């Protein structure tokens, strides 16, 4: 659980946090899932902290 596609996701491209329900990201970082259910709606942890980001903007497992 540490690599490139399995339990993992890809950036396509960074994101801009304008409020404290949105989230940061940046294009090649990696981001774990902690639980996914839905296709466009993505749960993801960050510093011990939860948001919700672009799942269009990112692709799990390539």
């Amino acid at each position: 659980m540490d690599e490139t596609g399995k339990e993992l996701v890809l950036a396509l491209y960074d994101y801009q946090e304008k409020s404290p329900r949105e989230v940061t990201m940046k294009k090649g970082d990696i981001l774990t899932l902690l639980n996914s259910t839905n296709k466009d709606w993505w749960k993801v942890e960050v510093n011990d902290r939860q948001g919700f980001v672009p799942a269009a903007y990112v692709k799990k497992l390539d």
